[PDB]
Parts: structure tokens; sequence; C-alpha cells
């Protein structure tokens, strides 16, 4: 997170840290429990063998707070598009459900078809880099702003408005960075989108996946 502020901890217990393949730093993660089973994340985040941590704060740190779960499995959105990066969004189904409490619990997800207005402040959380030199060991967030699409739309070629959402005024230093992808952007407490993809150095606006637009998806790989 770049231009943010360190979160109070644990109050955020919605928030996964997924640590991606072996060696422990192969690639790096965040993620948010949807049900005590099941963690949504981005599909570009794929790997062989996924370690979800819950409860932490500081993930260098061993938090009596923080139960470590392997996904089962790693369910990548079957239109997943890894060249334009379209339907950036996967489903983790844990070994374990999570031993729901104050620390760890499910952020609620909105209805589906449900759009969000241009100027609307959403707050984004993860462990990534807060710049291109350094990182940090606690989870931070920051308060982004929705663009219209329309502002995307001559940015990135590939961007798509029922399925993507527009972040960040450009005239903040405010943005995900290296290692918030899959993290949630929570507008009016309710996660709307997946931190996806952006420019290389950072700058606004940047793409999250829009979740509501794929409800049914998630409500038929969770029942089945
Ligand atoms: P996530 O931690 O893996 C990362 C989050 C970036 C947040 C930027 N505000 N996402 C990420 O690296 C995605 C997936 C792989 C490709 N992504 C990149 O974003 C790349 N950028 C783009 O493709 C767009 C480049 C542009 O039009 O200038 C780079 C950053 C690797």
């Amino acid at each position: 997170i770049i231009g943010g502020r360190e979160s109070r901890p644990h109050s955020r217990p919605y928030m996964a840290y997924l640590q991606i393949q072996s060696p422990a730093g192969q690639s790096r993660c965040g993620g948010f429990l949807v049900r005590e089973d099941f963690v949504l994340t981005a599909a570009h985040c794929w790997g062989s063998n996924i370690n979800v941590t819950l409860g932490a704060h500081n993930i260098q740190r061993r938090e009596n707070t923080q139960q470590h779960i392997t996904a089962r499995r790693a369910i990548r959105h079957p239109q997943y598009n890894q060249r334009t990066i379209q339907n950036d969004i996967m489903l983790l189904q844990l070994s374990r459900r999570v031993r729901r409490n104050r620390n760890v619990n499910p952020v609620a997800l909105p209805r589906a078809q449900e759009g969000l207005r241009p100027g609307t402040l959403c707050t984004v959380a993860g462990w990534g880099r807060v710049s291109m030199r350094r990182g940090t060991d606690t989870l931070r967030e920051v308060q982004l702003r929705v663009q219209r699409d329309r502002q995307c739309l001559r940015i990135f070629g590939s961007y798509d408005p029922r399925r993507q959402i527009c972040v960040g005024d450009r005239r903040e230093r405010k943005a995900a960075f290296k290692g918030d992808s899959g993290g949630p952007l929570l507008c009016n407490n309710v996660a709307h989108g997946i931190v996806s993809y952006g420019k290389s150095s950072g700058v606004p606006p940047e793409v999250f996946t829009r979740v509501s637009s794929f409800l049914p998806w998630i409500r038929t790989t969770m029942r089945s």
C-alpha cells in the first residue's frame, strides 16, 4: 500500500495473507474471507501450493490470533485471461474451516449487479510494498476514490466497466502496490473489489475486479 497508514491491529478480521509456492517467499498476495471455508483473491495469484494466514497483523511474527490453513482447492475463474488480466478472480477452498472469532470472520459481499458511483471513498488494505524501496511487516490501508469508467477506458486497453472498477485519483499518491493483489476494496463496509493491476509506477488510476459481476459464479462454486 502506497500512501496509507498502519491499520489498527485486528480491525479487519477478514484479511488473508497468502504464501504462494515454496520456498517461503516464491510469491505473496492478499485475499479476504467470504465464508468460514472460502477465501476470495486474484486469479493471477494462483499457485500449486498456497498457505493462507488469517488473524494476522504482523506477518513476520508468531501471533496467537493467527490461523494457518492450506488451500485445498484454488478455483480460478474459467474465463481468466492472463494476457489481458481479465476476470482476475479466484476462490480458495480451505482444507478446513476457520475457527470464527473477533479476530477472524467473513466480510459482507455486495448484492449482484450492484454498481458504484464515481467519487465514492473506499478502503483497500494489504501487506504489499509501500514504495519501490521498502515493504511492511504489518497491515496497512488507504482510502481511494472511485473514478469514472470513462477514465480507465482511455488508459487501459482491455478495461471492461462491467467487470472491473477504475479506482484512484491521479492527483494523490495513494494506491495498492506489489503484494496487495487479491486484497478487498471496501466501499461502505462491503467488499466491492479485488486488487488486480495498474501502471508499474503505482500512479493511479488502477484497476480492480468488480465483485458484484461474479456473484452467480461465486454462489455456484461455494454451494457445489
Ligand atoms: P499484485 O500484488 O500482484 C499487483 C498489484 C499492482 C497494484 C498496482 N496499483 N498486481 C500486479 O502486479 C498485476 C498482475 C501482474 C501484472 N500486474 C501488473 O499490474 C503490471 N502492470 C500492468 O500490466 C499494466 C502496466 C501499464 O499499463 O503500465 C506490472 C506492474 C507488473
